[PDB]
Order: C-alpha cells, then structure tokens, then sequence
C-alpha cells in the first residue's frame, strides 16, 4: 500500500522462506532485472527468490 522498494525489503527472506524465480544468469541487477528479487548471500538457497510476501499482522 505504498510500494517504494528503496531497500531489500521484497528481499529480506531468511533464505528458509524463499520461493526460488528460477534464473539461469542471476545476478544483483540482472536477476532483479529480469524480474524478481536477487541474493549472493548464499548458494545453497534460490539466490534468485520471489519477493518476500510483504505482510503485516502484529510483531
């Protein structure tokens, strides 16, 4: 209800909780380009991974 991703809050997952986009040639702008969220942290998670399901309930 905003929408200004300044941050890597669409890509702040814990890596447990990634949905892998699925990308051949993922990268901290192609894989971002190409549409969806990147990440180098690790390899054994998606480092390519949908944007985390922005939510908010309490705490």
């Amino acid at each position: 209800e905003e929408y200004v991703g300044l941050s890597a809050n669409q890509c702040a997952v814990p890596a447990k909780d990634r949905v892998d986009c699925g990308y051949p040639h993922v990268t901290p702008k192609e894989c971002n380009n190409r549409g969806c969220c990147f990440d180098s942290r690790i390899p054994g998670v998606p480092w390519c991974f949908k944007p985390l399901q922005e939510a908010e309930c309490t705490f």
